[PDB]
């Protein structure tokens, strides 16, 4: 009856992902539940840049433990609870986790999973793994605590990863929260044109066409003063570069390096440093599962704006827990406009 995915082999520290690197199995639920437990039915689950770190034998990462092989995976889940041996839940009720098995039914424990309301979301439960949720809570975090951004001040925000899930909310947090010029970095011309004509960014750079420099000065004749960082690298040398004196970057990913043999918090090349020194460019680690207490109401602000459209929430879907492997590998590639997602049932 029931199918779950687990990781079959590891791409090495240094190597890119293929879908193989996820298998599907089947395997009997047990069918009665102990106290406290309740059995859920999967219905939508996340892939993540992070989860790249989870297929390595070690993660770099001491919050993150790795994925065993043979052993199912797991991530952000939706799912709604069929029988329950526990009192905080019952039937139809709406769950989520960050441990949520990729499996199309689990017995999971009722402590470990928290209902949502589908009235936040406008009844899309799948906006819960994203732009309601983690992803969102991100963006708005992170440019709230480290984006120093103040009403009218006139700043410009560089985003780059503009086009995924985190860039495309931060950007138009950016613009909500007081900034009066939002530019995007993202890795094709129809990501460019979905920034500018569907988001709002006033400005796109498209990085394949290899002037990244260029464009950005035109993008940005009067400096960067804030930039939302999801890539690193090469991309990032250049923001930084153009950057003012006491701007800030929010650190929140560095994708680009996800695949290579790289320490997460790397640190900027010697002249780029000499630069982010210089002009006084406070660059701090971020890590959203740091700011807990600030959850409900990044929440219900950010419920808030979606609810008047002031927040527009995309999404690409891939369907079917056998796709979980080629969804992770198609994002982690940029195939993903928006948050990507799986529709499990
Ligand atoms: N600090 C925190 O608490 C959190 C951090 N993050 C980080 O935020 C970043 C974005 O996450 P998320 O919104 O989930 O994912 P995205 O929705 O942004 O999906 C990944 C995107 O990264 C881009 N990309 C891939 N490889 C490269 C590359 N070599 N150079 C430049 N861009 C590349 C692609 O877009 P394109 O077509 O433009 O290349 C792709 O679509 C990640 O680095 C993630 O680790 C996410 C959650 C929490």
């Amino acid at each position: 009856i029931i199918q779950r995915v687990v990781l079959n082999s590891r791409p090495g520290k240094n190597g890119n992902t293929v879908a193989e690197n996820f298998r599907v199995e089947e395997f009997s639920l047990p069918d009665a539940l102990n106290e406290g437990q309740v059995q859920v039915r999967t219905l939508y689950l996340s892939v993540d840049p992070y989860m790249r770190c989870k297929m390595n034998e070690d993660t770099g990462t001491d919050y993150l433990a790795p994925w065993q092989l043979a052993q199912v995976a797991d991530g952000g889940g939706i799912g709604v609870v069929e029988e329950s041996k526990h009192q905080k839940l019952t039937k139809g009720d709406f769950v989520t986790s960050f441990y949520w098995p990729w499996q199309t039914k689990a017995i999971l424990d009722g402590n470990g999973l928290e209902k949502v309301d589908p009235q936040l979301v406008d009844g899309h439960l799948s906006y819960f793994l994203g732009a309601i949720g983690m992803p969102g809570l991100t963006s708005l975090i992170g440019v709230q605590e480290k984006g120093h951004i103040s009403a009218g001040s006139n700043q410009t925000m560089v985003v780059s990863g503009a086009a995924g899930a985190c860039g495309s909310l931060a950007g138009q947090i950016g613009h909500l929260l007081g900034c009066s010029r939002v530019v995007g970095i993202c890795g094709t011309q129809e990501k460019c044109l979905f920034l500018t004509s569907e988001l709002g960014f006033d400005a796109a750079v498209n990085y394949k066409t290899g002037n990244v420099a260029e464009q950005l000065r035109e993008a940005c004749p009067g400096g960067v003063d804030v930039y939302f960082d999801n890539v690193g690298g090469d991309i990032s040398n250049a923001v930084i570069s153009q950057m003012n004196e006491n701007s800030h970057i929010i650190l929140c990913g560095q994708i680009s390096q996800y695949s290579n043999d790289v320490p997460y918090p790397p640190p900027l090349p010697p002249a780029v440093e000499a630069i982010r020194k210089e002009r006084n460019i406070t660059r701090e680690r971020f890590t959203v599962l740091n700011y807990k207490d600030k959850f409900e109401p990044g929440i219900l602000q950010l419920s808030q704006w979606f609810k008047e459209g002031k927040l527009k929430v995309k999404e690409t879907m891939a369907k079917g827990l056998e796709n979980m492997g080629v969804a992770f590998q198609s994002m982690m590639t940029g195939g993903n406009v928006g948050k990507q997602i799986v529709c499990i049932s």
